[PDB]
């Protein structure tokens, strides 16, 4: 409860900005277990948990088998479709948005600190400190001194390609 | 047994006469490792960016058990072995690029500079004892790892195993180079 | 609470008309989402609840959410009753219609041309089965839907004759809500 | 410090351990028809009572029907194993707690007053000053002026029991 | 490099909330030894009384050459070991009782109460690399030894080795247990 | 964390009764190492003039990597070994003499002199744990090494293994000497 008068700016970038942004978990549990994100028109359902949208027009779209991206893609309608997460394609080295934390892009991998992410919350986007979704995580993985998300971008060619770092953890 | 909240030992004095320590703070916060054969240091031994680069070339253990217990094969056609990483030491440890431009590059016995092609050192640098040492930037990013080079005359010219432009994993060695 | 938390209260006290949403605190319908979307409420009258057939999903109140209708097709309706908690219905009688002005949910209606009526637009899709309501509470006039009549927009609405018999009041060209 | 009380009498009035272990109702459309909770690491749910636990992993429950108890008798998950109260085998004749007054222990019968009780929410148990579970409530006929209630109590040797005095409806 | 006479540099400021050692002073004042799989301390072992109980679930070496170099059969009816305790850890190293009362006894990771016939501590524990912790009185007298259990909503219930009211050495274990 | 330039924690007070550190200054400054058996100090081990004379009857290893990994073989006439001495500890490790005059020699548990022939130690020095001791001058300077010797009521007497006038290695032994 300190009020000072210090630097704002939501520490860092993520604090409104994922919180504003429309992904939804419902678990079996009634918990997080994994996020359904809406990403442009199509709104991304982890396929390897189980549970549902927290939307009553979301969870009740069915929706298309991402094996070829451990995740589940499907309609999302107009009235969630606006506010859907704007992307972006490129990924230059420098800090992203996680809610947890942050990853610093480096060799194709966005790496949360250790035991930050990966396990019981992807799915969570990493998002741009301009804005944008680079990419979707699948889980894991722990990287000792941090921890390299599995995720799930565009490439530069602008096509939607899974990417794993190897022995990554199921959600 | 006295309760100060107490700065500085050792070399924060209020006289500086510079700020050239991105030979030393950075490359002793670098996680190299010694191959000590019966203590003796013959060369040390890093993680960089990825797989481990131990001198092929040295004998002893490492002060690491996530090192020094683990067998690596050779790459005797440059003399350097690979990794073989584990996770603990992954993430950022000692990241790097292949290229070098003409400038200033370090490690513990000093930085490196160099015209054209290759790298050369102050004289009186060691080759014996020291080499497998990256090659940072004032950034702190790799460009080669020493394979040691003889003095000459007023520099030390160096052998490295380096990088390519196109990232090919190369060594620059002048003629007669020195043992590690 | 730091800032206006309504705490602080207010100047103009009661010293005038009360409100006339008083009785939208006695808004004992339910938001009908088709999946998120309100497309109509339910209404319970007398005890006896419906809601328009144009509307689908159904109900947030799982106790009305669990009665099974019966279809009145050119009441455009389908209508039930609320079990075991009745008066939570409110939603009482009106059907004296003097030339008057009735609480509806967005402003009160215009009655007149034995019709209620909003301004233009002021209706929106999801307004179907709002209730249309007396300064005493009592509800006249269900919404079915409506058309735009150039300066203000007519409601089709379930209410009732002098004698208090139902009737689908319905202007020409009239659009669900 | 929250307490702003200018001299109340020292004593557990009903909501200090009783509020607290609250014993979660049995609502059916709204309308709630018991309570009901977990004792022992065991659920009790009332047979009279039909509904719906508060606690979704404890309405998921499969629950056994003990007829001759009045209780619909399943298994906790860890969720709440610990909270599941307690008990010492005596019953000390005088004043009880009870979530809206006391119940005093006379001839092996629990006498609560009248009004208080018998309403519809049939699952409360009794609860000791210690905070241990005394009687889990299903029953009771107004006596007169006073009430008595069908409890487990359990026995002397913690052996469960329907204790149903004479005319008891259960409320 | 002076001359006081100095007392306590971390723990004997004049403000102090509780006297709350019982759990922590003589827990460490025991004879509790790590088992350090590779370093990674996977459980504590202790000599009880007179024999040791070495988890037997928990590989690694102990922080005694009494005890480490020293090989012990299996009570796997039980997942423990015994003792062999040389007499230097003999004559007074966690002395003991059978029974438990209702009562608040502890170790490392806090304290344990339970009301009729088991144990459990507050969430937050962990039976995860600490297991094999002996459960001592405020007198310092232990009655048990951890076997993990799991977490239960808000207090971990606990797995136990113990003894019989018979002083029979049993154990107390809740459907699920956590490892070591 | 402060900045004096301090002298001496421990033993430079100025009241000094006396300066008889030639019994404990140049012993310790000695090249003299245990053999720990287990780490139970069984006898001191020193390299004397050149070769080493580690205690055959004692074993255990010793603090020197030069020494410890050594295999020497057996003095079993005088229960010694020999050297075997490594570079790095020659050129001035515990120089000596061959005689003796009677006069004050020492070790660590004390000083020698005796009128005759012989080598006695006031009583309760220990020949057990300690033995391996070399025997200096105030000027530092060996004449023999410790075998140790029975307690013979005010003085213990001593066993050694000393050197002849002549120079031969020979041992001083009474009747029932200790075990080292």
């Amino acid at each position: 409860k300190q009020k000072r008068k210090p630097k704002p700016g939501k520490r860092q970038r993520m604090c409104m900005k994922l919180e504003s942004d429309k992904t939804f978990p419902i678990m079996l549990n009634g918990q997080v277990n994994g996020y359904a994100c809406v990403v442009g028109g199509r709104v991304f359902k982890p396929l390897h948990v189980e549970g549902r949208i927290d939307n009553e027009q979301l969870a009740a779209i069915k929706l298309k088998k991402a094996s070829i991206y451990d995740l589940e893609y499907g309609d999302v309608p107009q009235c969630m479709k606006s506010d859907t997460l704007q992307y972006t394609s490129d990924k230059p080295p420098g800090f992203y948005n996680w809610h947890h934390g942050a990853v610093q892009y480096e060799n194709n991998r966005f790496t949360v600190p250790r035991g930050v992410g990966g396990k019981g919350d992807s799915g969570r986007p990493i998002l741009d400190n301009k804005g944008r979704v680079v990419a979707i995580v699948l889980g894991g993985v722990n990287e000792g001194s941090r921890t390299a998300l599995s995720v799930v971008t565009w490439n530069q060619k602008g096509v939607t390609v899974k990417d794993t770092p190897e022995g990554s953890e199921p959600w």
